[PDB]
């Protein structure tokens, strides 16, 4: 009886003065302009708090040389870290992994920096090492083992770092790359969770789920070929390398193909789960927008229930429609920062596929690869209300205050 969100929800889905954000403007100066990143995610401690080493904050980007076409970056992405002492100034610190990695090319996931000091960096493994021509292929892998050092000057991520595949799709909850139907599969981006209240310790990820074949699943053949759904596994030791699957929280059987980047946000007693998704991803007969839409229930595996009716937390203005992507929310005191990056701007008209046609110069001038202004959002119940906006790519602390609000 896994929850569902359905199709009268995305039928409701509607840009309105509370869920959309402000327009992007470029930033005055770049952590690396030799360097595109996108997809990031924050070095945590195993509560969920962001993990501090000797004052620093660190958090990890998908990134690809600048150099390169943006429609192409997802062939050749790599795992870079930044530091900083006060969540505004990042310092590039380089490639985390020096090879052995899983995978023809690293997808985003998580870190987790445990209480013995051992550093785990969980990512999607797409592809396999060394392949001939590129695959789709996607596995939940880690580097386990690392070792972060902090003096005054800066953060080294240092080695030996030891990889494998943890999480591959059964097939029985989870579908496999030959079940998938229309779209191309998903089983990517792993997100670590010790649940607050049982202590009980789960993975998240992006699932399908599969759907026979004629199986009368949905009023139509083709929406069941719409299966996105947010899986998850647990740890009964509590290793964050021992892990088995279980049902999903949540599907959005005949809505959406891509139920991008999932986290939980608890707070007071609420869970609150965050996905990102596309706006070409809805199946027929539904009109979203790309944005990052939420869902609340009162346990990890509860019945959860879209946020504002439709689903829709957070989207961007209709005439700067793909300017940020791939946001992920985390607590600060009674607020929720969100932090996406900076995605596709200055388009005018032109939809995604047309960027394609473009001289390579008018592409990379339309692509930010930075981070977005960090949102500010109250959550009141099942509803949401953007209320301000930060620094471009302010992580702050709950041992920081915040500018004050209109």
């Amino acid at each position: 009886a896994t929850p569902r969100w359905t199709r009268e929800h995305a039928s409701k889905i509607e840009r309105t003065d509370e869920t959309v954000v402000p327009i992007i403007y470029p930033p005055r100066e770049d952590a690396a302009p030799e360097i595109n990143g996108w997809d990031t995610w924050f070095l945590r401690e195993r509560d969920g708090s962001i993990a501090t080493v000797g004052g620093w904050r660190v958090i990890f980007s998908l990134t690809a040389p600048a150099d390169l076409l943006p429609g192409k970056r997802h062939d050749v992405a790599e795992i870079r870290y930044f530091y900083s002492r006060d969540g505004e100034t990042w310092f590039d610190g380089g490639p985390v992994f020096e090879g052995g990695t899983r995978g023809s090319r690293q997808w985003a996931g998580s870190a987790l920096l445990d209480d013995d000091g051992r550093l785990y960096v969980f990512y999607t493994a797409s592809g396999r090492a060394g392949e001939a021509e590129i695959t789709y292929e996607q596995r939940l892998a880690v580097g386990s083992g690392g070792s972060v050092v902090a003096d005054d000057d800066g953060v080294r991520i240092e080695g030996p770092f030891a990889h494998g595949v943890l999480l591959e799709p059964d097939g029985e909850r989870y579908e496999r790359e030959e079940q998938s139907r229309g779209m191309i599969y998903t089983f990517r981006d792993p997100w670590f969770f010790e649940d607050p209240r049982s202590g009980k310790t789960y993975l998240l990820f992006e699932a399908n789920t599969p759907i026979p074949e004629g199986a009368g699943a949905c009023g139509d053949p083709v929406w069941e070929e719409f299966n996105g759904s947010v899986g998850i596994a647990h740890s009964p030791t509590g290793d964050p390398t021992d892990w088995e699957l279980c049902d999903p929280l949540l599907e959005g059987i005949c809505v959406n193909q891509e139920l991008e980047r999932p986290h939980v946000v608890v707070r007071n007693g609420f869970y609150y789960l965050f996905v990102s998704s596309h706006d070409h991803t809805f199946a027929p007969g539904l009109e979203g927008p790309d944005g990052l839409y939420g869902f609340v229930a009162d346990s990890l595996r509860g019945e959860y229930r879209p946020l504002n009716g439709s689903g829709l937390v957070l989207t961007n203005p209709a005439n700067a429609p793909y300017q940020a992507y791939s946001w992920v929310a985390f607590s600060h005191r009674e607020e929720l920062l969100v932090s996406g990056f900076f995605n596709y701007y200055d388009l005018g008209g032109l939809t995604l596929d047309d960027v394609a046609t473009l001289s390579p110069d008018e592409q990379r001038a339309k692509f930010g690869g930075t981070l977005a202004p960090t949102v500010r959002v109250a959550l009141s119940g099942d509803r949401t209300r953007i209320t301000g906006t930060l620094s471009h790519g302010r992580i702050p602390l709950e041992s920081e205050e915040l500018p004050d609000l209109p």
